[PDB]
């Protein structure tokens, strides 16, 4: 249970531990579950609740920097919370009616697989 600040002022909070062995890194593909929510506890997107998990390569700008950042400091089965600053997530700009702009962004991630 380390909590970690890293580049971006992104946290990671370890809630549940993966293998602690397998990392994800530049160009894997990763699949994810999550749930983003705003910083009012307002929920904003899960791909929990949609039943299929998230895929995407990882540290080639396919997805926010705070996940390019925070995704390969966690191992195969891990469960975490990232805490986005807005530079590292949707930016100065957001999706307006969405998500705010410069918004913090709270992501409970689980990583299922590396390949």
């Amino acid at each position: 249970a380390m909590s970690e600040t890293i580049e971006g002022g992104v946290k990671i909070d370890r809630l549940s531990p993966g293998d602690g062995k397998t990392f994800p890194k530049q160009g894997d593909l990763v699949t994810i579950h999550y749930t983003g929510t705003l910083e009012n506890g307002q929920k904003f997107d899960s791909s929990v609740d949609r039943g299929s998990p998230f895929q995407c390569n990882i540290g080639v700008g396919q997805v926010i920097k705070g996940w390019d950042a925070g995704i390969p400091k966690l191992s195969v089965g891990e469960k975490a919370r990232l805490t986005i600053p807005g530079p590292y997530a949707y930016g100065p700009r957001g999706f307006p009616g969405l998500i705010p702009p410069n918004a913090t962004l709270i992501f409970d991630v689980e990583l299922l697989k590396v390949n």
